């Protein structure tokens, strides 16, 4: 048969690493959202003193995390309750 060189690495990306090359230009790897940028290694969405129990939600402004504060409740870090 016909040899196919796959045109890629070892994993960078952690957490839902695929490697997929784009013969267009290179290879993209894919990892799961929710998590951290393109290798996904880490979780962004870890315990936050921003949260407060608050929500912990995703951001492309932020690094992949949003932290948003309970409700009846709202500070610039959550730290303040709602009148």
């Amino acid at each position: 048969g016909v040899y196919y060189p796959n045109p890629c690495s070892p994993y960078p990306c952690r957490n839902g690493g695929t490697c997929k090359k784009r013969g267009l230009y290179s290879y993209k790897c894919y990892c799961r959202k929710g998590y951290t940028g393109k290798n996904c290694q880490y979780n962004a969405c870890f315990p936050n003193p921003c949260l407060n129990g608050g929500t912990c939600g995703y951001v492309y402004g932020y690094p992949y995390y949003k932290c948003s504060c309970p409700y009846g409740y709202y500070g610039k870090q959550c730290q303040l309750k709602k009148y």
